[PDB]
């Protein structure tokens, strides 16, 4: 049960949703149960139904919660499908989601190669390496921590005009040479605090590690990038055939 | 961080084990940095450092643990690629990475169909439905759980011969069709209580829940399945194409 500070400067509807929130992010209210009514919320804490009418309708409001008409008001969970098969960028997904892609700029550093790197790159070395992180968003919304390492040739000198663009869009034009086939490892992982703090997710929250090696239509690799998906707002299919 | 005591009648050999076994399954050791040398441990909890030695030789041999000849002694983190493109069953992945497959049974039901599983399999409704729930095993460790659903004219009568071998297998023989295509989708989550006792993880460890609908060659689905899979033993691999 909520945590409410009635002697609190922070008003009692906004202690409500954050701690609704809260109670989102942690799990302790899974969206196949109603909340407690109105009239259980403001009994249980002493408050006005009208306080908690103005929370719960704020938080439907931001498509957080909905209302089901004669069976209560629930948790929303909405999932985006993510195809494992199809090699595309976050931008292309979102597009295709109708969706406005975003980022922003957790790190940018040209690094030195190491021969771990130029081994799974199969670039040059010593050469330097564009090492891009950054949390992807969707309608504001972050989705995803990447960290892309490519090979400086391949993509040429970048500044934040291309870190707020698509870096796929970059490689094809920089290159003249489609973007054509990866390979991806798949781990199921814990949230950091880092990782959780920048997603906006609890920490220890289940995220999706996922290790990509890109490559382009003439065999190069160009890209070796390693991801933390949120778990909550997504699901990953693929299709599999015998033989 | 151990702990370690001395009036217990259990031995102390035993107790470092199976303290070390906890720390390699919470996470506090890890198979970046060498464990703490016999000396360090003997120090620290004042016990003999053969009785050290004989704890860190026995973890050795299960294979839980090596050693290097200068830099000292690590945690083994085994874990296999399960590629994704390629339908098959778990005794055929086990046998081909040279393992032994088993199965424990953890609960088998006959069920009435439900008007959500019958859209989901295309099955009749009424109709019953094979509710088959086993721990997977390899070489007799605890891999995955996994609950597999069957509508039960597409496999009969079932009994313990069936669930402690391949019913891949059992459902090809029984249809005379093979098996041909699957739908698999991928969430990561954290182990309840009840699946990490289970898969001899820590609560709340990273798995992977997969769900499964599996498919025969005429199209008949005959197949729905959800699992747990342990992320600390598997690496999850897939191709992508540019299409
Ligand atoms: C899990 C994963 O590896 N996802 C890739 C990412 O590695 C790649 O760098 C990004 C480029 O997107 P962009 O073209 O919009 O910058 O597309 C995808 O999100
Ligand atoms: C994640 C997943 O869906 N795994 C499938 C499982 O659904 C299927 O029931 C089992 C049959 O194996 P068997 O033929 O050895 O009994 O093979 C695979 O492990």
């Amino acid at each position: 049960h909520m945590n409410i500070n009635k002697q609190s400067p922070i008003p009692i509807y906004y202690q409500i949703m954050e701690q609704l929130k809260t109670q989102i992010k942690n799990g302790e209210l899974q969206p196949d149960m109603p909340l407690p009514s109105e009239r259980e919320y403001a009994e249980q804490f002493g408050i006005s139904r009208m306080t908690v009418r103005q929370a719960l309708s704020n938080l439907v409001n931001e498509g957080l919660l909905y209302r089901l008409k004669g069976r209560g008001t629930f948790v929303s969970k909405p999932k985006m499908e993510q195809a494992l098969q199809g090699l595309t960028s976050f931008t292309e997904d979102m597009k295709s989601r109708g969706m406005t892609p975003g980022s922003r700029l957790i790190d940018y550093q040209l690094i030195d190669s190491t021969e771990e790197l130029a081994a799974i790159l199969g670039c040059g070395h010593p050469s330097s390496i564009h090492k891009i992180t950054r949390v992807r968003l969707a309608n504001d919304i972050p989705m995803a921590i990447e960290s892309s390492h490519i090979p400086f040739e391949l993509a040429g000198e970048l500044n934040e005009s291309h870190f707020q663009s698509s870096i796929y869009d970059h490689i094809e034009r920089y290159n003249s040479i489609p973007i054509s086939r990866a390979k991806q490892e798949l781990e199921p992982s814990a949230a950091t605090t880092e990782e959780a703090n920048i997603l906006g997710i609890q920490k220890g929250a289940p995220v999706l590690l996922i290790k990509r090696t890109t490559y382009l239509q003439n065999g190069t690799a160009f890209e070796h990038a390693k991801s933390v998906y949120r778990g909550d707002r997504y699901t990953f299919v693929h299709y599999m055939d015998r033989l």
